[PDB]
Formats: structure tokens, sequence, C-alpha cells
């Protein structure tokens, strides 16, 4: 129905520390024939659900050296691969792609799945989703851990969610330059250039998913949705915000990729008011957009906060 194709697995054979096996769904509810990979790691009939969300342009494989502290902790982690990324299916037009149709299917996920206590880690496209969950079934909800990411609300009731889109030109604007226009966009060099620190093998981990430009409209599309928000993105993300404010009493990890252009501090301390019993931020210097690159502390530090509340 919905035109997809799908990765060969050989392009996953040689990655760098990712020994999750993977899981996968293709029975969900309005997504019919579509298959959805999943990493689903440590005790199954755990109390405490990590749901791990990736961003724009990546894959479960960001939360690589996150996933081991959590499970270690005696918790269950998913972390699912968005339909165009990762070992999921990748619709071939850019059309199909759409804020609700990303959203349909993480409620869709969670309820299949049946996940209750569920601690969200979220950042970028993985937050600007994840945060408009809770608001739609809130008892499942219990804990946040939040990088980098924001609401996409409209300019006026948010200044904070839409400036970064025009400044500065090195920011957002570069980078959706880097992804929408390459006719041959590599997505190894991309990420070895807006995550510096990151090892070749790990780079080509990133490019894996992606043999050719045919399976990269989800890549494409994620850009443009930024760019140009529609009245359900608006309108949901804007219910969320009231969601946070107001119904929230979870507990709240917040930590700051300082040297993002995109959605560093600027964007975050705003974020961090808008969530009912946000603590001080960890603020972490040498990362980049890509906190999950220095994941393992970002973890631990969660971990103990949380602890600290039990």
């Amino acid at each position: 129905m919905i035109n997809a194709i799908r990765t060969p697995d050989q392009r996953f054979s040689n990655l760098d520390q990712y020994p999750f096996s993977p899981n996968y769904l293709d029975d969900l509810p309005g997504y019919p024939g579509l298959r959805a990979h999943y990493l689903d790691e440590g005790n199954s009939d755990a109390e405490d659900v990590f749901l791990c969300l990736h961003g724009e342009p990546t894959w479960s494989y960001l939360y690589r050296k996150m996933i081991p502290v959590f499970a270690e902790s005696g918790a269950r982690v998913i972390a699912p691969d968005f339909f165009g990324f990762g070992k999921s299916d990748k619709p071939v037009d850019e059309e199909d792609y759409t804020f609700e149709f990303h959203r349909n299917f993480l409620l869709a996920l969670i309820e299949r799945l049946d996940l209750r206590n569920i601690t969200l880690v979220v950042q970028d496209w993985g937050g600007f989703l994840g945060l408009t969950l809770p608001m739609a079934d809130p008892s499942r909800f219990k804990r946040l851990i939040i990088m980098n990411a924001c609401l996409m609300t409209d300019p006026v009731t948010q200044p904070a969610f839409s400036a970064f889109v025009t400044q500065p030109a090195d920011g957002f604007t570069a980078w959706k330059y880097d992804l929408v226009t390459p006719s041959d966009l590599r997505l190894d060099q991309f990420m070895k250039r807006w995550a510096p620190t990151l090892t070749e093998a790990e780079a080509s981990a990133y490019a894996a998913p992606f043999p050719d430009t045919s399976y990269q409209a989800g890549v494409r599309k994620f850009p443009k949705m930024v760019a140009q928000r529609d009245q359900a993105c608006i309108d949901i993300s804007t219910e969320a915000i009231s969601f946070w404010q107001n119904d929230w009493n979870g507990q709240t990890f917040m930590a700051i990729g300082m040297k993002d252009k995109l959605l560093g501090p600027d964007v975050m301390y705003p974020m961090k008011a808008l969530i009912n019993g946000c603590p001080e931020p960890l603020e972490i210097a040498d990362a980049g957009h890509f906190v999950q690159e220095f994941g393992e502390q970002v973890a631990r530090e969660a971990l103990k906060h949380f602890a600290e509340t039990e």
C-alpha cells in the first residue's frame, strides 16, 4: 500500500559496537506490511522501561553507549528505528512522511508492546515527536530524560522554538542544506562533520542503512518538516506545552550538548521552564547536537539522579 523498500541485511554485518539482536514488528495497525525494527534489551519483565527515541538522520545505533548502562541497572530498554531509518522499512515517497505518520507509529508501538513505567529518552526528532506522547496516555509515563530537543510549536507561542531555523547561518540553515540538497548524500561524511569525535567505523554505521538515494526519502523530509510545520504538528505540539507545564508530575533529567548550534542552551533553558519540576540541567561542554555520543555519562548521571528519588 505504502510503497517501501528494505535495506539488505548484509549492510549491517560489520557494525561497530552494535551487538544487539534485532526484533521486528510488521503487523502494526495503520502500517500494513511495513516492518519496523527495534532493540529490546535487558530484563523483559522489568518494571522500568527506557524508551529511547532517535532523531535525524540517525537510528538506534545512536543509543549504543547508553543501552548497556540502562540494561545493567535492571531496566528493559526499547529503541525503535523510525520507518525510513536503521533496519526499519523505508517508504520511497517523501509525501508519505508526516508528523502524524511518525507519531502514530510510536503510539502503535507503545500499545502493541504494552509498555508501562516508561522513562522517555529523547533528542532531536525523537523529542519533537516523543514529548507529544505522554498527553495521549499519561499513566504509562513516569520519567523523562531530555537531551537537545524542543516542541514544534508556532513562532508566536514560543519564539525560541522557531528562531534557530533562520539563525545562525551555520546552524539549522547549514544542517538542512547538507541534507536536502546533495544528489549524492553521504551520511558518513555528514556525521563526521556534525559529530567530530566519531571514528570512521562509527561514521560508517550511520551510512549503513542507505545503499543509495532511493532509501533516503525519510532522511530528506525530516529537515523540511522543521522548516514547514503542518497544522496538526502545531496543534499537537502546542497542546503538549500545557501538559508539561501543568500535568506532568514525573521525574525529569535534562542534559545539554553545549556545542550545539541548533538546539543548545538558547532552546534548552526555555524548555527547562516549561517542564514542571525540571531540575538544573547537566551541561556537557564538549558535546554537540548528538549528546548520545557522550552518552555513558548522561545515562550514569540520570540514573543517579533518579535513584536519589526511589
